[PDB]
């Protein structure tokens, strides 16, 4: 039993990290296979950040100007190009401890974790949810984009974040490993804001079974609802609305425990009609809202990566 | 900025990992030079672990009934022996991934990651603290044990803990390295109860003082405190006292934020008077006391691991 915020084991993407040094600038890479991708304004000045035109700062440069270090190891680059916000470099070594990987695009409400990396090392690995506003609620310092968040299915790696920003508010953004954002931002240092972000509604509902199956049931009502009537008081208090298909994801959660989806909405509701009462669910005062019917499943079932 | 529950980076240990079975009876062992740890409740039955008598057990077996596997390959244990409540197999072959590493008993109050594992594979990483009663709120189902916890330090792990058992109220328990227990528990499966837990209030003044890095600075008030009249506040709410000691921990942070450690005291001796007022902190409605003041340092000023 317990039921706590898990990220994945971080040793296959640990193995794929390099720092990456255009000049005066270092951060971090990812290396797959005989290619390094980075975040582009590694080829900027502190100056240049205020209004890059990266196209024209990296015709400037060429393969040697790029600094590539595998722990003690430079990597001579002998080839370059740009793809949307990434630079690729290509390197003359391929990376003999790549795992199985793929480039995936994850929708808001989707988690992920992230290895935060300085100077090419690893920092320290947590857990994440794509927000609905396309921000991420990270832990960032200069020096840590090119830091990149991932999921893992069995033996494969699924890399769906690079990190590039911070937005007000401490929140974060970045792009997939094909260099385009989530959300409308740009790798510009001129004022920029998420718009209002709301809170994952099927994400809580995941977290509610977890709690159910953690024993912890003191919310639970004795009343139904419509999806209908539900979506409509979700609304009033900035609650995404649920579609079926959230309702088809929250299936096994909802077999394994025999609380139909629609009963859970309807407590649900009343939580969000009267609150807590001070009460507390899975150790929290507040309604989580970055655990997925995966995350849930994985962690309550004991789910585990080759 | 940000601040998030992190981990170390898992990949040191998870090339550790090893899945070790005696008869029925499959768990996790950790596998350092030619030696794997593991619980000894390893070579139970079902119904020995109602009352283990595990020399009587032990002398029962030989090497060959231990069935070691590393991934696809299995170790043939050559030696065995038992060191209080782990069991030490001798295998014929040495982990060429051992990392540097160390055995160490920590204290209350301080924290670890955990790494979570299932038939020697892992499932996902944490970070936890020793509470003051000797338990730590995990996330552990049937299989789990001799999954670890660990600190790192540069190119050192601190291995600290290993994975038991599961007392009331969805708590764990476990021992050091060494087999001995951190507690007054013993692994058997007969009712156990942990004691009252208190709330680390070093940990919570490192987390106020994370808090104001991050520019969260609502709680702060104009008074200071003498360390004797916290101490009789924080009694009444099941704080623990806080000792010079502590003081001296939190300098660094003191001197950073230019905060007197008196003050913040001051500031967290309101908020256990009056409550926060459904106002948050760093995202919490309730005081986070599993950060520790090197968690907050390594956390906010990019540490690094090798
Ligand atoms: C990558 N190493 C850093 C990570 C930042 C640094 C502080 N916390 C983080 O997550 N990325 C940057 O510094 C990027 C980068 C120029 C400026 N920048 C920012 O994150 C800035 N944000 C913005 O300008 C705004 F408003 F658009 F979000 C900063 C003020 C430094 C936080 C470029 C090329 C966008
Ligand atoms: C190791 N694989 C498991 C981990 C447990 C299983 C469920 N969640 C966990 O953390 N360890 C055990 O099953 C140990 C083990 C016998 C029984 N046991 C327990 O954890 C039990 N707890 C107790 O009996 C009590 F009350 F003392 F805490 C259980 C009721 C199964 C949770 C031995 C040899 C102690």
């Amino acid at each position: 039993s317990g039921f706590r915020k898990m990220a994945f084991p971080s040793g296959k993407v640990e193995s794929c990290m390099v720092q990456v040094t255009c000049g005066t600038t270092t951060l971090n890479g990812l290396w797959l296979d005989d290619v390094v991708y980075c975040p582009r304004h590694v080829i900027c000045t502190s100056e240049d950040m205020l209004n890059p035109n990266y196209e024209d700062l990296l015709i400037r440069k060429s393969n040697h100007n790029f600094l590539v270090q595998a722990g003690n190891v430079q990597l001579r680059v002998i080839g370059h190009s740009m793809q949307n916000c990434v630079l690729k470099l290509k390197v003359d070594t391929a990376n003999p401890k790549t795992p199985k990987y793929k480039f995936v695009r994850i929708q808001p409400g989707q988690t992920f974790s992230v290895l935060a990396c300085y100077n090419g090392s690893p920092s320290g690995v947590y857990q994440c949810a794509m927000r609905p506003n396309f921000t991420i609620k990270g832990s960032f310092l200069n020096g840590s984009c090119g830091s990149v968040g991932f999921n893992i299915d069995y033996d494969c790696v699924s890399f769906c974040y690079m990190h590039h920003m911070e937005l007000p508010t401490g929140v974060h953004a970045g792009t997939d490993l094909e260099g385009n954002f989530y959300g409308p931002f740009v790798d510009r240092q001129t004022a920029q804001a998420a718009g209002t972000d709301t809170t994952i509604t099927v994400n809580v509902l995941a977290w509610l079974y977890a709690a159910v199956i953690n024993g912890d049931r003191w919310f639970l009502n004795r009343f139904t609802t419509t999806l209908n009537d539900f979506n409509l008081v979700a609304m009033k208090y900035n609650y995404e609305p649920l579609t079926q298909d959230h309702v088809d994801i929250l299936g096994p959660l909802s077999a394994q425990t025999g609380i139909a989806v629609l009963d859970m909405c309807a407590s649900l509701k009343e939580l969000l009609q009267n609150g807590m009462n001070g009460r507390t669910i899975l150790g929290s005062a507040l309604l989580e809202d970055e655990f997925t019917p995966f995350d849930v499943v994985r962690q309550c079932s004991g789910v585990t990566f080759q």
